């Protein structure tokens, strides 16, 4: 249980997070942590207080701490066309 909670009725997709590809399938030990798979890119973002070796990953309508050592921040810009 406790897999989400509805608040208000508003549609606004305004967020600026980072994206990285997983190098190996990780297994979260606790709730705070999230499970990661191999060859999968998720939304990573740093949160106040959080650690440097851990980012905020969002997968399966869930959020937790993800090990940067397992994530490879894909540093690549778009292709102006």
């Amino acid at each position: 249980g406790s897999s989400g909670s509805s608040g208000l009725n508003d549609l606004k997709e305004s967020s600026n997070n980072r994206k990285a590809r997983v190098l190996y399938d990780y297994d979260a030990a606790n709730s705070t942590e999230l499970s990661l798979l191999a060859d999968e890119v998720i939304t990573v973002f740093s949160v106040v207080g959080m650690d440097s070796d851990w980012l905020m990953g969002e997968r399966g309508n869930q959020k937790g701490k993800v090990p940067i050592t397992y994530l490879e921040l894909l540093n690549s810009g778009p292709s102006s066309g």
